[PDB]
């Protein structure tokens, strides 16, 4: 009960490790908006995964990476919280919604590259922007980002560049937002089961998982364990930093 | 009740962040040895703490840097232990202890000996401490190495001392892929500017220069390093290895 009488936002929460992350934070008491753009079967299956443990929840629809975005984000927000709380206060974000075999680099189009930052960078920044207002002091922003911020893999370079500029946003906004005691920090995961297809393939799964120190694919909730000890207060002291949830991917 | 039937070692631990450290572990369930080289009322202070809050701790004293360091600080521990429980697993080192001075030493002044005595307590004892630790180290142990800011941040007064924090950083690095097979984890915990209960921080002058290395403009609590530490011992930090935890307080925002 770590988070007792927090509000969290997961931005794509219906699915993957934004699901865990949420059905984690809900478990230590806090009452999460799970964040979805299209697939509500999948966020109405976490809200009720949620509510089933005890736990508190509800599902907020908003495409991000097209006008009017954060606007119905936080309509939607706004809405569940006063309905549930009687106020709109959010204690915790959790940028990690993203569009993710990659693309070569001569493949790569201008399209994909304002599509990739549209929803990875731009958004990230506009829902900090937006959400520090409903923030008081002693709250947690805390973006997702890639090990590939780190590691050379030619045909993630499109994604990687806006993982690159979300960790900016981490570095800027920990200094700026400091005075309020709100902590900004990245967790960065590497290969880990979504729920994909992929994954149901043993024979790329064994080579997916040779990324890893330890040899195997991540799992969800593995990086969503690192996400919500960052959401709670003794993380107090951590602010700005690069938290590597993969697994030991970057020792090679 | 996260550690309950774990036993950690957190060396140095008379005092500073790691009393803070065994304090919280203790809190946690698990059986801490207390280790410390000459203040032994310091190390009573921190068991007597951990006795009083119900959990178990027992002092274990060893000069680090000196011939027969590992041998002793292991004969005190495996004692211990095997007393408490019947076994000798250790599933979580803190190399926490260090020679850690206010003063500093400008580089003008650095001695061979000076380098001798940092290295030997901050860089080669981890090492040798590692590699006797993991003999009684189950799969899924944790190694946890307290670094400092000051590998990233240039203070000319502590370069004898943050060249050895460069080294025990290597160590984290290397040791990772070493011991992952083994689904031991080992990571660096990098405090900045911390309140060890020193004479400096009753001078609320230089603690309020102190102070500003912060993004939060506050020095840090040994607490505030600890509570982090404690959480990279438990098994929901499993998916972190071979990392740099920045413990700072922001100090190291550039
Ligand atoms: N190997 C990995 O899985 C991996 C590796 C490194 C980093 N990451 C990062 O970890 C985070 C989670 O990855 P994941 O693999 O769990 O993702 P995922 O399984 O692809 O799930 C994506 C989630 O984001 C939502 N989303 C996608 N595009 C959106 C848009 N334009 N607007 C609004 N919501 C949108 C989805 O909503 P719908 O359900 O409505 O589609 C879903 O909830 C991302 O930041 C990703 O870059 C993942
Ligand atoms: N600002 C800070 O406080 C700060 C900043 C960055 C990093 N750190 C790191 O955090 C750790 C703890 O620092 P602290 O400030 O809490 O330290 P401290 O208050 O100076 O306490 C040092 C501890 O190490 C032990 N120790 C010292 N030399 C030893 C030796 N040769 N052999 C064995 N034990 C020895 C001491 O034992 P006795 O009590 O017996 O003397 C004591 O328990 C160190 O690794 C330090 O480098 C501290
Ligand atoms: C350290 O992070 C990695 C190391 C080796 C390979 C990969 C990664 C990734 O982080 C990673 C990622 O963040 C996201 C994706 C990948 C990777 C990755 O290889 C992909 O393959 C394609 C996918 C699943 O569509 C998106
Ligand atoms: C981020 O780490 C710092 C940033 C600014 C100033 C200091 C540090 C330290 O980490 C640090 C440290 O590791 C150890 C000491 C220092 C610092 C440090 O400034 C000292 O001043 C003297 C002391 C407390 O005996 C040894």
């Amino acid at each position: 009960s770590r988070l007792t009488g927090k509000n969290a936002l997961v931005t794509g929460s219906s699915r993957g490790i934004g699901r865990a992350t949420a059905v984690r934070l809900a478990r230590e008491g806090a009452l999460v908006a799970v964040h979805y753009a299209s697939n509500e079967a999948a966020a109405d299956e976490t809200v009720a995964q949620i509510e089933r443990e005890g736990g508190r929840a509800f599902p907020v629809r908003a495409e991000l990476g097209v006008a009017g975005d954060v606007h119905e984000l936080f309509l939607g927000l706004e809405q569940g919280l006063k309905e549930r709380t009687g106020e709109t206060t959010l204690d915790i974000l959790v940028n990690n919604a993203a569009v993710t075999d990659g693309i070569l680099p001569e493949d790569v189009t201008a399209e994909q590259l304002d599509r990739y930052y549209a929803v990875n960078a731009k958004a990230p920044f506009l829902l900090v922007q937006r959400a520090v207002r409903n923030m008081p002091d002693g709250g947690r922003i805390i973006n997702i980002s890639s090990g590939l911020t780190r590691c050379a893999v030619p045909e993630q370079v499109a994604y990687s560049m806006t993982k690159g500029a979300l960790e900016q946003i981490t570095l800027h906004m920990a200094k700026h937002l400091a005075p309020r005691g709100i902590t900004v920090n990245s967790v960065a995961p590497g290969i880990t089961d979504n729920g994909g297809a992929v994954f149901d393939i043993p024979e790329i799964v064994e080579q997916m998982a040779q990324s890893s120190a330890f040899k195997r694919v991540g799992e969800a909730g593995d990086v969503a364990d690192v996400v919500t000890f960052i959401a709670t207060d003794e993380s107090r002291w951590i602010t700005g930093a690069f938290i590597d949830a993969s697994g030991g991917t970057l020792l090679g």
